[PDB]
DNA sequence: GTTGGATGGTAG
DNA sequence: CTAACGCTACCATCCAACC
């Protein structure tokens, strides 16, 4: 059993360097503008040049301007990044039809039948990386291991433009010296809870009672960390199914006025009903970001699918609810559909 | 006891 | 307006309704 993992290098920023190569070698920052004021919004991603100076996903655009006033700031063009992603994902299918597309810029391939060993896997990694570069001009990191989770860790250790092959015998070694925070699924919260417990390496999970682990981080994730330490966690490659589709937009000013919020709500419904593309949901939720950036939601499950007309009607009702049940202003407003027929 | 539903969290 | 966009999977916690 051998899985190969691909993750595209500084993707949105790289696509922009492909479309305009006079950008190559200078810092590029791709931005989600929010129209609240001049350069309101956050950074989606930046190339490695920009990153060395602290510019990374999630910081405000104006924070990045204060560090790199002369970097190149381009608006995010999702549609274009998605066409490139699809072309590449189609490319990957020809190397294995057993492919799990995991996000806009990554995918897992089961290559068990395409190669006789890990050294041939490496060679296949080199070919995949070369062809992607030849056809779409985009560099990528490849991580090969015995299973998804280790294939992913392998890729993280190698980025950017790299390839790393942890084979079934080197995996044991990895478990011992992996930082617990470098485990996929362990963020700052979980990673910090675990320090309050002596667990710094992955392997340390095996030397602590199950209950104390389940107590701090819950059942699902405790079982996850333990089974991974024992090297008994071979989760299968499966085609991705969309379970929910939605859209959220940022208002030009905070408000609790229904008429002032509706235009944005309706824009989110229209856009997310288009993204639905013939799917028919039985669940709708209105999500609100509050002035203090907390997130509240209200929703309904119908026994039948929801028409665009029903969505318009019920979403106003759910927004009304939010406004009655919570006293703060709204800063962002959106909808999400789930439970497809 | 299940299990779906409403709502909120963590992560990538 | 004063810094913090958007997307979606999976999990947890409570609940009443169920077979
Ligand atoms: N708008 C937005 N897009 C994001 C955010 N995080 C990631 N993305 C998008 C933009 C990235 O180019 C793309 C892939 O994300 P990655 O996590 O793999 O990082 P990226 O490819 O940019 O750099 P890479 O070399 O891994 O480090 O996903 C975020 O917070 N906001
Ligand atoms: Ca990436
Ligand atoms: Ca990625
Ligand atoms: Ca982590
Ligand atoms: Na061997």
């Amino acid at each position: 059993g051998i899985v190969l993992f691909v993750d595209f290098d500084y993707f949105y920023a790289q696509v922009e360097e492909v479309l305009n190569p006079s950008l190559k070698g200078k810092p590029v920052v791709v931005c989600v503008f929010s129209g609240r004021f001049e350069d309101s919004g956050a950074v989606a991603t930046a190339n490695y040049e920009a990153r060395k100076f602290g510019v990374k996903a999630g910081i405000p655009i104006v924070e990045a301007k204060k560090i790199l006033p002369n970097a190149v700031y381009l608006p995010m063009r999702k549609e274009v990044y998605q066409q490139v992603s699809s072309r590449i994902m189609n490319l990957l299918r020809e190397y294995s039809e057993k492919i799990e597309i995991a996000s806009i810029d990554e995918a897992y391939l089961d290559i068990s039948d395409k190669v006789r060993d890990y050294r041939e896997a490496y060679n296949l990694g080199l070919e995949i990386k070369n062809k992607i570069l030849e056809k779409e001009k985009i560099t990528v990191t490849v991580g090969i291991s015995k299973n998804k989770v280790f294939a992913k860790i392998a890729a993280d250790m190698a980025k950017p433009n790299g390839i790393k092959v942890i084979d079934d015998e080197e995996v044991k070694r990895l478990i011992r010296e992996l930082d617990i925070a470098d485990v996929p699924g362990i963020g700052n919260i979980t990673a910090e809870k675990l320090k309050k417990l002596g667990i710094n390496k992955l392997v340390d999970t095996l030397s602590i009672e199950f209950d104390k682990l389940k107590g701090m981080i819950g059942e699902a994730k405790a079982k996850y960390l333990i089974s991974l330490a024992r090297d008994e966690y071979n989760e299968p490659i499966r085609t991705r199914v969309r379970k929910s589709i939605g859209r959220i937009v940022t208002m030009k000013r905070n408000s609790r006025n229904l008429e002032e919020i509706k235009p944005y709500l309706f824009r989110a419904i229209e856009e997310s009903y288009y993204k639905l593309d013939k799917r028919i949901p039985k669940a709708i939720h209105v999500v609100a970001v509050t002035e203090d950036l907390d997130i509240v939601s209200r929703g309904r499950t119908f026994p039948h699918g929801i028409s665009k007309e029903t969505a318009y009607s019920e979403s106003v009702k759910l927004l009304q609810k939010i406004l009655e049940e919570d006293e703060r202003k709204i800063r962002r407003i959106g909808v999400r559909f789930s439970k497809f027929i």
